[PDB]
């Protein structure tokens, strides 16, 4: 079930998922529709559900990955698609082999230095190019 802001925006959360805690490289997905091009993690949440809460499942489910939980990175608007995403950090901690994207859409998953990140996802993700600014 998609949730919405009062505006009409979806609701999202994703998070950066870093290899440690020296924020150099970070875990990149397939997108599902085109999946020669790299995404952040993330997705919609739930009723209810915490954007905390919903960060950490979509990149269980779309990387594979769980770990640490840190700072929350900023509120980041897509204006062509209407989405408004809340962007964690991740401190990778467990890895696992064969995830809910993997088996159902053989989705996958690579590390990027920060600076290959923003490279990869300027083209057709350049909010998401955005979350590395800072
Ligand atoms: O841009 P939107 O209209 O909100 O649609 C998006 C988009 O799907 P399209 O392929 O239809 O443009 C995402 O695909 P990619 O970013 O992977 O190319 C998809 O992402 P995922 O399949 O990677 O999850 C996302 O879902 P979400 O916002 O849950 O991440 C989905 O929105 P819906 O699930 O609401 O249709
Ligand atoms: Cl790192
Ligand atoms: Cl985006
Ligand atoms: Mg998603």
């Amino acid at each position: 079930t998609r949730t919405y802001d009062g505006d009409g925006y979806k609701k999202r959360a994703a998070c950066l998922c870093f290899r440690s805690e020296s924020e150099e490289e970070v875990l990149l997905v397939s997108s599902s529709r085109h999946p020669d091009r790299w995404i952040v993690p993330g997705g919609g949440m739930e009723p209810e559900e915490e954007p905390s809460v919903a960060a950490v499942r979509e990149v269980c489910e779309e990387a594979g990955v769980k770990g640490t939980l840190g700072r929350l990175v900023g509120i980041f608007e897509n204006q062509e698609r209407k989405h408004r995403t809340y962007v964690y950090v991740l401190i990778v901690t467990e890895v696992l082999e064969d995830w809910e994207d993997s088996v159902n859409i053989g989705r996958k998953r690579e590390w990027f230095k920060i600076e290959d990140a923003i490279k990869v996802l300027q083209y057709h993700k350049p909010v998401q190019a955005s979350y590395f600014e800072t």
